[PDB]
RNA sequence: GGAUUGAAACGCCAUGCUCAGGCUGGCGAGUGGGCGCCACUCUCCAA
């Protein structure tokens, strides 16, 4: 893996004098190496409820939403 | 259309199992034993 992020450019200059940008993975510290250990099978079932967020306009219903979202997970 | 301690993240570049060595030297299938004992082509048919 990688060491470090990317920082933010200045699309003015860079192009008013051709410069390269890049980050090089293979040079020296950039590189790091991690392990993990994690799980091999799963299968869950889940239950919830929707709620109205304040910003919500007046015409807003849950059970509209709710629909929707039924519709969504039978077509897949 | 904000936010799954999340969003991005190569195990990679390359190196001869090599050089060589006798299954050899040699040993008798060899000694010896009867196919023998004995038995009618014989009775009669002109040229």
């Amino acid at each position: 893996e990688v060491s470090s992020k990317i920082p933010k450019p200045n699309p003015a200059t860079a192009m008013r004098d051709r410069k390269p940008l890049y980050f090089l993975v293979d040079d020296g510290s950039n590189r790091q190496q991690r392990a993990a250990t994690l799980l091999r099978n799963v299968d869950y079932v889940i239950e919830a409820h929707f709620e109205l967020t304040d910003k919500a306009g007046a015409e807003d219903n849950a059970g509209k939403h709710l629909d929707i979202f039924r519709r969504r997970a039978r077509a897949g």
